[PDB]
This record gives structure tokens, sequence and C-alpha cells, in this order.
DNA sequence: CCGACAGCGCATCAGC
DNA sequence: GCTGATGCGC
DNA sequence: GTCGG
């Protein structure tokens, strides 16, 4: 966290960009700037140093040197006080509310988490549930408590097929200490990429999460992922552990490791290996790696047996998941 | 200068 | 009912 | 907002 009062500027803008302007490709780019920084090794001294970085331009350059200078951002500083703003900013935290409800409930004077519980016919499923948890929902899940959701998904996916295999994902997989929920993929052998030999795959998975009383609350349901909420048991005159977001996801187990790749992320990192991929000519997706032809159109699948494999073929070192949060 | 910016599942809606 | 567009999220 | 060509 050398350069943390940086980062966290590049954030908010991000966040403001896309919340408020409703420009994501500011968005993204302050987010790549955030985090080119994040891992720069040294004590950002100024804008020009920071402009040597790639992401970072002439405009994010004044503005470090502006922060460097006064430790503050006066764009900031504004957009802080700026009623409409700092709402919608605010109801976008709410999981299901994305800046256009954000701005639509604050057109409408719903701007507070009061005017929201108030109103709470005013939302779908999805936002009800965000604002049932908001609280919870905000808490980090220390690893400790990540191994222990751990053991009950895996050993309640055993006690319904011995064949499945469910995988931890996500911040987990790279190792961090605390993440923001449990991304967890699934597979069976009777769901590849030729045929589904079995019907319910997900369901009758989630089904028993459900009886033994981990998973709470459903957000959303299909055929291959599902996002919800779960909550570890807690002992005898225990106080109850906060309720965590939950996302589960089956792929054909012959396409597994682009499978593992992309669920175990980061998002940034795998935007920026897709982005390498095109310049080398294939395009990646959660299933599968194709070659792209002189036309652009995507060729066929490639043949993978490893997370190492698909390095190889855009001619990138591998990289452990540990060294893939950027 | 200009177009590109990763790729996709689920919920909801408009139009038929 | 369907398809396609859009919002929201991973 | 930034970048390659
Ligand atoms: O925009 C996205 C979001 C997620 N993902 C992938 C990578 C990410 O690691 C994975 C899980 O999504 P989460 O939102 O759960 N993020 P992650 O687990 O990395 O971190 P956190 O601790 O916040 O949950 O889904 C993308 O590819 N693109
Ligand atoms: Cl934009
Ligand atoms: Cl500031
Ligand atoms: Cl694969
Ligand atoms: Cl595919
Ligand atoms: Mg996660
Ligand atoms: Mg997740
Ligand atoms: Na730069
Ligand atoms: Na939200």
């Amino acid at each position: 966290t050398l350069n943390g009062g940086i980062t966290d500027m590049l954030t908010e803008l991000a966040n403001f960009e896309k919340n408020v302007s409703q420009a994501i490709h500011k968005y993204n780019a302050y987010r790549k700037a955030a985090s080119v920084i994040a891992k720069y090794p040294h004590k950002i001294k100024s804008g020009a140093e920071a402009k040597k970085l790639p992401g970072v331009g002439t405009k994010i350059a004044e503005k470090i040197d502006e922060f460097l200078a006064t430790g503050k951002l006066r764009k900031l500083e504004k957009i802080r006080q700026d009623d409409t703003s700092s709402s919608i900013n605010f109801l976008t935290r709410v999981s299901g509310i994305g800046p256009s409800a954000a701005r639509k409930f604050v057109d409408e004077g719903i701007k507070t988490l009061e005017d929201l519980r108030k109103n709470e016919d005013k939302l779908n499923h999805h936002q009800r549930i965000g604002l049932k948890y908001f609280g919870d929902f905000e808490k980090r899940i220390p690893r400790e408590e990540m191994l222990q959701m751990q053991d009950i998904v895996l050993n309640e996916v055993k006690k319904v097929d011995s064949e499945y295999i469910a995988t931890v994902c996500g911040s987990f997989r790279r190792g961090a200490e605390s993440s923001g929920d449990m991304d967890v993929l699934l597979t069976h052998p009777s769901f590849t990429s030729e045929s589904t030999k079995q019907p319910k795959l997900l369901h009758q998975v989630v089904e028993q999460l459900q009886k033994v009383h981990f998973i709470t609350d459903t957000l959303s349901k299909g055929e291959t992922k599902f996002m919800g909420v779960c909550q570890l048991p807690s002992k005898n005159d225990e106080k109850e552990y906060p309720h965590r977001r939950i996302d589960i996801r089956l792929i054909p187990k012959d396409q597994y490791y682009c499978g593992v790749l992309y669920f175990t992320g980061s998002d940034i990192f795998n935007k920026n290996m897709r982005a390498h991929a095109l310049e080398k000519g294939f395009t990646i997706n959660e299933y599968t790696i194709r070659p792209l032809g002189v036309t652009g159109v995507a060729g066929e699948p490639l043949p993978v047996d490893s997370e190492k494999d698909i390095f190889d073929y855009i001619q990138w070192k591998y990289r452990e998941p540990k060294d893939r949060s950027e």
C-alpha cells in the first residue's frame, strides 16, 4: 500500500464515472490506472513518474500531482458535496441496484437506506435481498471462515453425487486472506460440451445446500449459474455469523481449465489476459480459447489440458493464481 | 485523429 | 408464448 | 481516459 492514497482516488473516480456519469470506458480507464499503480514497487513522487506506466495518461498524471501536493482532489471534493451524485453512488452499493436504477430512485426522492426500506415494494427480488443484507454484504469474509464454508460445500456436494467436483475460485483461490464472497466452480461428468445427460445438475446442489440451511436466499438462478446468500452455522449461545454472498457456476467438465481460469480472476487480470489474447490472434472465454481467422471470426476450440496451455497459446509465462490479483 | 476497450448468465421488459 | 435489447452482475 | 498505428 505504498501508493494507497493515489489508488483510492482513482478508484473513487472510477466509481463516479460508472455510477453517476455512466461512462464505462472511463470507469475501466481509472481502474486500469489504479491497478498498474497498485503493483508499482515504488512510492510515486510525481505525475510524470506515474505517466511512465501504461494506462496512466496526461489527465491522470495531472490529478496525481494535485493529489501529491494538496493531499486531495478538487474534482472529488465537489463530487462528495453533491447530493445527487452522493445519493446515486450510495444506492448502487445495494446489490441489484445499478447506475440506472439508482438515478431512477433518486429522481423519485428515494435516496437513503431509510427510503429504500419504506419503499421495498418498488424493488425487484434481487434488490430486495440486497437491501435485506446490506450491512452483512459490506463485511469481508476472513479466510478462516472461507475454509469452513469450503468444507460444508464440498462435503454437501459429495453427498449429492460422488462424481461432482466443487472448486472454490475467485479471490480465495488467489490466496486472499479475506474475500468479498465465495465463488464455486462446479463440474459433473454428465455435463460436457458434447451433451447434458442429466438435468437439474445445478438445482440438486442448490437444493441440498438449502436443506442443510447453508443457502438462505436466492438472487438469481439458472441452469448453469446460481447467485445467492449463505451463512455458516453457529454454536449454542454463540452469536450468528453474517450472511454471505455465494456464486456457483456449473461448467462443462471438458472445459474445466478455461472455466477455472475465468472464475479465478481477478476480473482486471481476465480483462488484460483476454485483451492480450486478441492481440495474439485468439479469443478467450470461460469455455474455450479459439483462433481468430483473417476475417475476425472465431475458429474452433483449441485443445487444452491445463491452465498453462492457455498461457502458452498467447505467449505469456504461466502465472500462479496468487499472482493474478491485478 | 480514431476506434478499440473481455466475454457472458440471468432477470426484466418491449414488441410481436 | 417467442426474440431481442437492456440492466446488472460474475 | 488511454492507447497503438
Ligand atoms: O467483471 C467481472 C467480474 C468477475 N469476473 C471473474 C473473475 C473474478 O475473480 C471472478 C469472481 O467474481 P467476484 O466478483 O466474486 N470477484 P473476486 O472473487 O475476484 O474477488 P472478491 O473477493 O471481491 O469476491 O469472476 C470476471 O471475469 N469479470
Ligand atoms: Cl466512457
Ligand atoms: Cl480527494
Ligand atoms: Cl478447458
Ligand atoms: Cl465457446
Ligand atoms: Mg469473489
Ligand atoms: Mg462472486
Ligand atoms: Na502511461
Ligand atoms: Na449495486
